[PDB]
């Protein structure tokens, strides 16, 4: 089974073996941990950059998680083992390492938390975790009864493996004055410089309890001897034997011997988490190892949650989607945009859709992100490929390989801001650039950037492609320094039109007519070049070839430029419905709306990196959330409604039980992409990624938003314009909007041929509230034909 | 059970439990395999850079091994299940992953192959892998006998996992026209250029049958099901299911069902590697995949081994060492001048090392090692840290961080050379340096290297230092330009004394001179400011400290400078005495000599990362053999024929149990290391690393040859010199020298005061067989007082 609990607060999963893959997330100001519901965990930390305190059993990479990232048995997690000291019977929590049958098993997943519910052998075990706002330590609360009629005799063994920590140093052993088990590394490196760098590790693992335990066992192989995880030889014996890790594979295993009264439960507490030295651990057990502490934590995260909870609450006749738009959207928009995907480098464009995200939950942080970003802006005009949020972090990865649309974003997401805040004295905010003595408004750092955009096409009026754009790893169109972006193009057309808007607005007239005259030249140039007669082309190869056209068997379509030539006016009425057919016929599926299609099988080196990516993930066809979104704005853009609902809610898994099983996911996040390539390899198609982290979640809050519900901030108001799909008969929401609420109800009526809105009960003229006061409450009565 | 089988050729080990990290290794011209006894393994190969085929199934750092490596389930390793029809019951060969009981265990470390045979159920089961000598493919052998009295019906399962292969893309079906399971990835990369740097990568892995099988299973997930690798699902039921893997970890498991009668053999054979494409692997299958391939490869490799058998063939009373000696010793001295250590820039060092080994093996090796590696020196006289052995190759790791002491090896290993094959004439051969159009001889870039190490000294008169010597993680001392090396000093008198003799020898007068003088002036000041009055420091710091001291609580006494003092010189007569025990006292233990002591147990940061390792662990006072053999040869360098032998042979493990047990190594090789630190950390102490890859087993032959067995070349002949132990009340040796064979008889006699030589029966005089005629075989008998 799998549902909704506690009144939105929780998820249920009631079945280990159904959804094996399945997971959820928490986070915090440093740190975040995805986990699976069988026990395994992925948990990684910023020192400032990141690491992780439990291992891999061999020496890993340096990364974070995969997308559909396979476990195996000794990948780290999180267990607990129970075993009857009578019969020698045992079992673990939650699932993993042993596998027993249970006579009960529940995976909640929380907002605030991530909990289970086991029973076996007649005893009933509770696991849960929880992280603090600010520290980087798991909480963790085991409770244990015994659910039968006569006293019991059990021992409850903590297993929490540390893995592989270094070769060049590792050991582990029980520290009574810290109180529990203290593992311990250097992390390796060659380059002295990197001594000096690496100073303030937290190199350390502690696992301490709040009660003392029986025995401890800190070497890993002594645990597991020939039993292994399965069966471990430590656990079959009576007591553990107190070994310590000496250059071997540490790990923390702890044990409790109790006899339970019948219906006697008993509570223990433990944190798990990495430490500079011993009086760090000291100093997180004092704050936090205790019932007082583990409350207050707790307290503090809810909080901190709430405070993230959004604008917008739904009660639709999908109470699929009103649960996830209640309870768990707000969720992943709030962690994009609040921690920056835990990078000190987040990539600009996934910076500034992450704090368009913001606007709608805290739009105190987008501002400082605009000022933030703005300030690291190039003289030129260009921003850089990353923004850098700590004093001496760096580019890295795909940050230091040169792509080109990184000003697109600004206009594009600036205009989100100025919707729904109206805050356009931040054009008038002074911030520096990334070198040089200038000083200049926000607006003049943004007139530079459109002129960047201008000034970086070839003779033909087309964006230059260099090593990439939106798509990452689409390296080889121009990467000779010819070829161009079919995308970055209409985009640009897209963020010129907008800018030329808030010139307008804002009385810069001049600046108007350049950027709508710049706009309308590059969609004239995409129409003569890029147009392939049923859709737009991708790009245009350093050695001039279109690609993504009917003469392509694969890549023949791609979503994005279609979207965006909605978006940016390249798409006039006639085009408009040849996009829409190619779309429906070639990249949708039940699972969403493909990037492209069909998808490379093998290299095409015109094209570059993402034609070896295996068929239908991540950007080679996929449905790739994130592009499927800015086709459903692109769709809500002209009106159509229903298409763009349609597809908007194929991203939110279930309630059809063959889609909840062949999506793997527990429905309280969108992933990044759910697999493609649905004509090639239908057998895998709609998989989830399992991977929170993607800029799609602040792109579909703002369609829910702004679109389908139809709650839009101008500069006069609210303006009301719902595009409900034609099933609902009735709706409401409660829209949060400059500080006041607005409890909005809608409802069908044949007696119209025209909207009708009515606030307090008296019909207003036009679509718009205007006066809007803080701290009040409307009621918005909306009737549709 | 451990013992020597096959008149030499195996060494067999009979527990799978009470060795368990025990281990034998193959390695051809391009690939090296390291293979545990329960079956788990490592390979590596070169095209021309290192890579794998079976991966970890993580996303695996890149590397081959780390000290004494673990294992874990899902390790990377060669499996068989077999499964009774009838009963349901399964057991696997070796032994993992199922760890059932098992009736008979037998692992066969051999020179040619490595092979197990074991037995469960009353079927016996024979596994054998070896490898060709030119292409990179594992040859497997599986027997399968039904050994009781009625026909059984089984299921036979190869269960060789790929593991996770890429992030980027990753899949893998069944093939019939290749006969097997093909793997495939694309490995993962971002920048453009190592899309053109990795194109002629092999980036399948294929699993081919011989004998076409019932089914197959290429999806690892699939296989375990819930039942993990102790009880595959796929197993438990009756037929494989036939599954393939689209962006899913790969496996290769196919399945044979046989009826076997009574007594009834079956012989099964497979190849297992990487290739480019398809049509590669079908290459290798034509040329290998037959008993007439297997028999034809087989013959070749036997013939490979047999042309590295080296020039010394031993019978004293110590049976342990007459087999290691004969059967093992030189097939590991063998593999490292043959291949280098299979890296594209070995160390120079290293390269230098490995390649005087070669003297006594193939000589020609290294006389072109010398041309090549000083082909690539500086024109300052000069060495650079790494040798490059192929065009395009770089340095890498280590060899870009700079070290001082590359020059020295240079005459110390020339002296090995010069005295086994008598090739002076090597010296007149013109090389060119690394850059620059200067064509010069051998001799001519010898003397500039000498000049080299004179001038690359402070005003003391001292080595630098800069970030290493010898100790390769030596980093801090120098690394401000100011510090110097205590070891770099003596080794650097030594260097000039050996030179200074050829020179002599070369009628090369006033080089001789100059390198005599030189070696007098370095020793004086090691006496001056390196000497602690008990034994030599280790070095002085960039701010003048003097470490490896008596005032030094860790690192009190380093073994090198002492080892190196004696052989330059810098140890006279009465500061010998002092050395010996020094070392005897804090550095000597039962598992070998420590190469520092007390062990570092945390940073000192002005030695620098040596110091971060775990006390007892490779460089921070391990039983460091390269270290061990150091000392053993200045030993004999004085006649201090007892001690040099006694720590000589505490480098092979056994025959007593406990010590067998407790470093846990076949001795089938000579490790890098015995875990030290045996005062601070005795349950540990003598762990074996399990690396075979180590310089120490060069010198360790040159040590037997010319030093305990006394059989030494000069300008003259064959110098007849033996330390022989006082327990040998006789001894045999057979000796190839010049193109001719010695064999030599040792008897002690207290009818003589001082040795007598008789050859073919007629007393000699002198020490020296002068007339020595290629083909011939002499009888040589030696009494000793
Ligand atoms: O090859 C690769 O590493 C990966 O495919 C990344 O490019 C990708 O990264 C995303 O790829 C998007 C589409 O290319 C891009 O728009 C976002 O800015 C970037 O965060 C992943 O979602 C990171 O998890
Ligand atoms: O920190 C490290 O990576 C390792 O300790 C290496 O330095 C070491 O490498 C050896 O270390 C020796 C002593 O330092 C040195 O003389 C040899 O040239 C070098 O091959 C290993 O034996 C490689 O397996
Ligand atoms: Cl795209
Ligand atoms: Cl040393």
């Amino acid at each position: 089974g799998l549902k909704a609990i506690n009144n939105g607060e929780r998820y249920q999963l009631t079945s280990p073996t159904a959804m094996p893959q399945s997971a959820s997330f928490l986070w915090n100001k440093k740190m975040m941990i995805q986990v699976n519901c069988r026990g395994y965990a992925v948990a990684q930390f910023m020192q400032p950059e990141p690491a992780k305190y439990a291992y891999a059993p061999n020496l890993e990479a340096k990364t974070f998680m995969q997308p559909e990232q396979p476990y195996y048995a000794h990948h780290p997690g999180r267990f607990f083992y129970i075993k009857d000291e009578e019969t020698g019977e045992i079992f673990s929590a939650p699932y993993e390492p042993v596998r027993s049958q249970l006579n009960n098993f529940s995976f909640n997943a929380g907002k605030s938390d991530i909990s289970w519910h086991i029973a076996a052998l007649g005893i009933e075990v509770e696991l849960c975790l929880s992280l603090p706002v600010d520290d980087v330590v798991e909480l963790w609360e085991l409770k244990i009864k015994n659910g039968g009629a006569q006293p019991r005799k059990l021992s409850i063994y903590p297993y929490f493996p540390v893995g592989y920590m270094s070769w060049m140093n590792q050991s582990g052993d029980y520290s009574q004055t810290a109180g529990g088990i203290i593992a311990s590394c250097v992390t390796p490196y060659q380059k002295v410089a990197d001594y000096f760098k690496n100073k303030d590790f937290k190199d350390k693992t502690f696992f301490l309890h709040e009660t003392a335990p029986a025995a401890w066992e800190v070497n890993q192989k002594n645990f597991e001897g020939e039993g292994g995880l399965h069966n471990p030889n430590a656990i079959q014996q009576e007591t553990l034997g107190c070994g310590n890790a000496l250059y071997e594979t540490p790990t923390a295993v702890l044990q409790y011997r109790r006899e339970l009264a019948a219906q006697e439960q008993q509570t223990f507490r433990f944190i798990f988490g990495p430490a500079f030295d011993e009086s760090e651990a000291i100093a997180l057990r004092n704050k936090y190892l205790s019932a007082e502490g583990f409350a207050k934590a707790k307290s503090e995260y809810q909080t901190y949650i709430t405070s993230g909870k959004g604008c917008l609450q739904i009660n639709t006749p999908d109470p699929e989607l009103n649960n996830f738009v209640n309870h768990w959207l707000p969720r992943q928009v709030f962690y994009h945009g609040d921690v920056n995907r835990l990078t000190t480098d987040p990539q600009t464009r996934n910076y500034i859709q992450d704090n368009m995200g913001m606007s709608y939950i805290k739009p105190n942080i987008t501002r400082q992100a605009f000022l933030h970003a703005l300030s690291q802006q190039e003289e030129s005009g260009a921003m850089p490929d990353g923004i850098l949020l700590l004093e001496g972090a760096e580019l890295k990865y795909i940050n230091q390989i040169p792509h080109t649309d990184h000003c697109v974003w600004l206009p594009v997401c600036m205009q989100a801001y100025l919707d729904e805040t109206n805050d356009y004295a931040l054009l008038d905010e002074i911030v520096p650039y990334a070198s040089g003595e200038k000083r200049e408004t926000v607006e003049q750092h943004m007139h530079h950037a459109m002129r960047w955009l201008l000034q970086a096409r070839d003779e033909r009026g087309l964006s230059f492609i260099a090593q990439g754009d939106w798509c990452d790893p689409m390296n080889m169109v121009g990467y000779k320094g010819k070829g161009v972006s079919g995308w970055l193009s209409v985009a640009t057309a897209y963020a010129l039109n907008l800018w030329a808007d808030v010139c307008e607005q804002r009385q810069q007239n001049s600046c108007a007519n350049e950027f709508r005259q710049g706009a309308k030249d590059i969609n004239a140039a995409v129409n003569k070049h890029i147009w392939d007669g049923e859709w737009f082309g991708r790009g245009i190869t350093d050695d001039g070839v279109l690609f993504g056209t009917s003469k392509d068997k694969e890549g023949r379509i791609f979503l994005n430029p279609q979207s965006w030539a909605i978006l940016g006016g390249a798409a006039d009425e006639q085009k408009i419905p040849c996009l829409l057919d190619a779309v429906e016929q070639q990249l949708e599926t039940p699972y969403g709306v493909m990037m492209l299609a069909p998808a490379f099988t093998a290299m095409r080196d015109d094209v570059g990196r993402v034609t070896q990516k295996f068929p239908g993930s991540a950007e080679n066809g996929s449905v790739y959330n994130h592009a499927a979104v800015f086709y459903i704005f692109s769709l809500l853009s002209i009106g159509e409604s229903e298409r763009a609902y349609k597809l908007l809610r194929q991203m939110l898994p279930g309630p059809d039980e063959a889609d909840l099983l062949q999506r793997g996911q527990l429905p309280v996040f969108i992933p990044n992409y759910y697999r493609g390539a649905y004509y090639q390899h239908p057998r895998t198609a709609g998989r989830s990624s399992q991977l929170f982290n993607t800029g799609t979640v602040s792109w579909v809050y703002r369609c829910l938003i702004e679109g389908v519900f139809g709650l839009k901030g101008s500069p006069q108001g609210l303006v009301v314009q719902p595009q409900l799909p034609v099933a609902w008969q009735t709706a409401e929401a409660v829209r949060e909007f400059r500080g006041a609420t607005f409890n909005v109800s809608y409802r069908k009526s044949s007696d119209i041929k025209e909207m009708e809105i009515q606030l307090n009960e008296s019909v207003i003229s036009g679509n718009t509230i205007s006066d809007i006061t803080a701290g009040a409450t409307y009621q918005l009565t909306v009737l549709l034909p």
